[PDB]
């Protein structure tokens, strides 16, 4: 009778009490770098919050229900409640418990945003860095057609342009290693693969400036 609806209440509370300090933790715990990644943490995140957390929201308030059956016994000094085990300790600890569950869904957002983000930043990055070496392409090529002038003992024509194509991608590499940088910031998992095609852009036009520089300088 008494000492068995206290049993319930005791049992009850004892698991549920377990079930939010585990889930609690669990999120105070992990960062998508993928869209792959996001997905999964999501769809656990709402597994959690709408097929779970509901069986443990019955049982919160069927154990409230049992307690003030047990009630006139507390007061009375026959039965004594452990630490944290009244209702409005299970309450306590469920409002933190809803304070992480919404803290997440937040992150779980912010994270989604930053990911789409970083795939702007990529595809501009991707963008830039072709016509940076369309723009290496130019340089080079109208280098060879003072090269070859040269060779038949007439001079340069283009010196000032080829100069200026070299200044224009040199700007152009510079956006790019920043673009890099935000996508290394923003922890995108490809920020160090991005970072060596662009130090190959680099490259390319440290070996195009130094051959101007001989050349024609």
């Amino acid at each position: 009778e008494l000492q068995l609806r206290w049993q319930e209440y005791r049992e009850l509370v004892l698991l549920l009490l377990q079930w939010m300090r585990h889930h609690t933790a669990a999120f105070e715990e992990r960062f998508p770098s993928s869209f792959e990644e996001i997905e999964i943490l999501w769809s656990q995140f709402l597994k959690f919050k709408e097929m779970e957390l509901p069986a443990k929201e019955a049982d919160k308030n069927r154990s409230k229900g049992i307690y003030q059956s047990l009630e006139g016994a507390v007061q009375a000094g026959q039965l004594k409640v452990p630490p944290g085990y009244h209702p409005l300790d299970v309450e306590k600890e469920w409002g933190k418990l809803h304070v992480a569950i919404l803290e997440r869904e937040k992150q779980l957002r912010s994270e989604f945003e930053r990911l789409e983000c970083l795939q702007r930043i990529v595809t501009k990055l991707q963008m830039e860095a072709g016509l940076c070496e369309e723009q290496l392409n130019q340089a080079d090529a109208l280098l060879q057609s003072d090269v070859r002038l040269l060779a038949a003992g007439k001079v340069p024509q283009r010196a000032g342009e080829v100069e200026r194509d070299l200044d224009k991608a040199d700007s152009m590499i510079r956006l790019l290693f920043n673009d890099v940088q935000t996508l290394k910031d923003g922890r995108h998992p490809q920020g160090e693969q991005m970072y060596r095609r662009v130090y190959r852009l680099h490259k390319r036009l440290v070996a195009i400036r130094t051959e101007y520089n001989l050349r024609l300088k």
